[PDB]
């Protein structure tokens, strides 16, 4: 009974969270085996930041002069590299804490949970979604880069993102675990605007079974509708297009409930033409469009 | 920027969570020290449930009966006792992971972090209030009796909730760490209605300034009121009753965005009489009584 957005307990990523100094610039690592991931925007002062120049950057640091300190305890560093916008410290330790993982670059439309974190120190965790533009909607504060995104499949450690940048409209930008932006953001401080945040409609399909699964069940129609149909008005109201696809990731959930997909997209399609009339949805006023058709079988099942 | 409905890192009680077993009944322990904290219930049947005389239930179980394990070994119970709807299993060995904790108990409107567990193993984490009805609004499944709630200063666990059941309204009831449920509820499975659901009024204003700090300012108004104008629009709509001990702590985010807490009330009192209009704050389009004014403190600052 109940749903709620849920994160991954984070007690495994907070095993490896490590604080990362160059120079006069603090922010968090990831310290996973003998390597230490940060952002590389941890070399540059707010002068290199409005065009900086990593290459030439890096040339002037040395092993030294990454300070890692992992708790109350420095770490050696051996060796140093810069992979797309991350940097890898090579230390001489392994972290004992290290849990079984991976590095996943994830589409728009998934989700995953963030452990916001300060000086290497862990803050909190919460659930976000890498949205359609390729922004994230978090909570970060000056000295929260570095903190990871990620998923957890049992005992492996599913890492998918790295906060970098907040953009001047308060939305987040970073990397995978390889470096690599997600969407078409650099790591300056120069104009970069986001592009449109549309809703992802299969995760608001997918909540909407939650919901039925929950007792809320005031939304359900007579009525059925077509992929195309309702891609018509998905359009309109600024959604993904629905794909047979995610019909079929919506399978199961169609299954248990016994609400045909298409007859959920009529649903779905009649909330959007509508409005919710001062109506509620699991505790929401609006279509929650950030869990997964995957989330929602986890949480209504019970998966640890 | 940014604001999350944050959890704390769950770790420090995910190295608590262990599985305990009586008879055919298995549901979540805390093991603390060489106490392991479950509810009562677990000694139960699914024919004891209607009506159960739990100390009369307890006689016909020894030590031995009680299976304990933490992760995939095995825990040795010494001894045995309950305190008010909670067993304390005595164990032979100290949790090497004990963290510096504390027993509290809540007062209504107090937020807390759940780390819904199964089988002594943890699904996820989310944040909660005890509702002034002594409610929580949660997730949880059969198996997940034992899961605790908690909040964290700095390096010291404070557990406040320790789940027991489910009303037929799909709401959650339990119990603090000295086994004395929050509200009238008992452990029985018995007709037990909630009482209103009335909102968290110091939590909607703290949630108004961290929308002000965050750039959401469409809401605020030339307008201001009293306690007592303020009031007979809060019973009107279900809301508590605002006190000056509320004001009061409600000062430094008043001091911060230099918006005075009566002119955020009137506000606030317009939401009430006019609604949204369509429009959202902090991507809610309803007013959130989830975050105490200590919480928008510490997300707002970055408190590790
Ligand atoms: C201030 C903040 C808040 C939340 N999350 C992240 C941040 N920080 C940033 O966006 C840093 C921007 C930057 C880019 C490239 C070089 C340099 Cl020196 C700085
Ligand atoms: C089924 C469920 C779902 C979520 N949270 C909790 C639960 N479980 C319950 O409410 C158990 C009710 C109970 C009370 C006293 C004795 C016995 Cl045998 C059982």
């Amino acid at each position: 009974s109940g749903f709620r957005k849920m994160a991954f307990p984070s007690g495994k990523v907070e095993g490896c969270m490590v604080q990362v100094t160059c120079g006069t610039t603090t922010l968090n690592g990831l310290w996973l085996d003998d390597v230490v991931y940060c952002p590389r925007h941890v070399i540059c002062t707010s002068e290199d930041m409005l065009n900086p120049n990593y290459e030439d950057l890096l040339i002037r640091k040395s092993n030294h002069n990454f300070l890692v300190q992992a708790g109350n305890v420095q770490l050696r560093v051996i060796g140093h590299s810069m992979q797309n916008c991350v940097l890898k410290l090579k230390v001489d330790t392994a972290n004992p804490k290290t849990p079984k993982y991976k590095f996943v670059r994830i589409q728009p439309g998934q989700t995953f949970s963030v452990l916001a974190c300060y000086n290497g120190s862990p803050s909190g965790v919460y659930q976000c979604a890498m949205r359609p533009n390729f922004t994230i909607k978090g909570s970060f504060l000056n000295g929260s880069c570095g903190s990871v995104g990620f998923n957890i499949d049992y005992d492996c450690v599913s890492f998918c993102y790295m906060h970098h940048m907040e953009l001047p409209t308060g939305v987040h930008a970073g990397t995978d675990l390889e470096g690599n932006f997600y969407g078409p953001f650099v790591d300056r401080q120069t104009a970069q605007a986001a592009g449109t945040d549309t809703t992802i409609t299969v995760n608001v399909l997918a909540w909407l079974y939650a919901a039925v699964i929950n007792g809320d069940r005031w939304f359900l129609n007579r009525f059925t509708t077509t992929l195309n149909d309702f891609n018509l008005v998905a359009m309109k109201y600024n959604y993904e297009p629905l794909t047979q696809d995610h019909v079929d990731i919506l399978g199961p959930l169609s299954a248990q409930t016994g609400i045909a997909v298409l007859d959920m997209c009529a649903s779905l399609k009649e909330l959007l033409q509508n409005g919710m009339n001062g109506r509620t949805i699991l505790g929401s006023a609006l279509l929650e469009d950030e869990f997964t058709p995957f989330d929602v079988v986890r949480q209504c099942s019970g998966v640890t």
